[PDB]
């Protein structure tokens, strides 16, 4: 019923994945990255939320691994995975900001997330209605992508029907691409982290340009150059391959941003 709900709502949350401890645990150790790779400076500084946690950092890599996310993932999408992207979205405390209703898939340049792909949008802290969590619009993604602070869906969304993504640490929410969705200002004294991670099936393929994604289940990889898990934090290795990797996917995102 997990792929009924999912498909009918295009969303389903929530599904269990960390425990409280590991969620705290994480959180720890991506507070400690942060910490890092703003010292280092440079292109892992200005790349550090975004798109290509996994491939250079311990606790991303094992969350992205986890078997119970995994799981969950599978019964949505089919045996074939890949991890496509990795986000961090945080929220500080006492942050003013809100976004938009809009939706994932607008400047992502995939074909196929209408059925063979989901976000999974880890809680590391805990979200709820006043600390800057997200909302859903149940049922907006049944006609894929739509034309579009940030831009914004061109589409009334009944706000009093959104649904609020509320989550105990650890827990996660899985959504289509196309869901839209939007956030709030964080009212509260403490910092929001949510870590997200794109999952993909082989069936999905990059509209333009060369791509790359990280084979979790299965032994297809379908159109996606493979990547390779991190051995150690900012291993040398892992590093070349992170720098290779997102230079490959920003000259996706470039392009499609210029497609508009």
């Amino acid at each position: 019923d997990l792929a009924e709900r999912f498909r009918t709502d295009g969303f389903v949350f929530p599904v269990n994945a960390l425990t409280h401890a590991e969620a705290e645990q994480a959180l720890a150790e991506c507070q400690t990255y942060l910490r890092a790779v703003s010292a280092v400076g440079g292109a892992l500084a200005r790349y550090a939320a975004f798109p290509k946690i996994h491939l250079v950092a311990s606790w991303a890599d094992r969350i992205v691994h986890h078997p119970a996310i995994l799981d969950a993932v599978a019964s949505l999408l089919g045996p074939d995975l890949l991890v496509w992207s990795t986000n961090l979205f945080i929220r500080p405390a006492y942050s003013g900001s809100s976004l938009a209703w809009h939706q994932d898939a607008v400047y992502l340049g995939l074909d196929g997330y209408q059925q063979h792909a989901a976000r999974v949008w880890v809680a590391l802290t805990d979200t709820t209605i006043a600390n800057g969590t997200m909302r859903y619009a149940r049922g907006s993604h049944l006609h894929g992508a739509l034309p579009h602070r940030g831009e914004e869906i061109a589409v009334d969304i009944d706000e009093a029907a959104a649904v609020d993504v509320l989550l105990d640490a650890g827990q996660c929410s899985v959504h289509h691409l196309a869901m839209a969705h939007a956030s709030g200002p964080n009212q509260t004294d403490t910092g929001r982290f949510n870590f997200a991670i794109d999952y993909i099936t082989p069936r999905v393929s990059p509209t333009a340009g060369e791509d790359s994604a990280l084979l979790v289940r299965g032994t297809d990889t379908g159109a996606f150059l493979p990547e390779r898990r991190p051995e150690s934090d900012f291993d040398q290795a892992a590093l070349n391959d992170f720098y290779s990797a997102v230079t490959r996917r920003q000259k996706r995102i470039n392009q499609t941003v210029q497609n508009r």
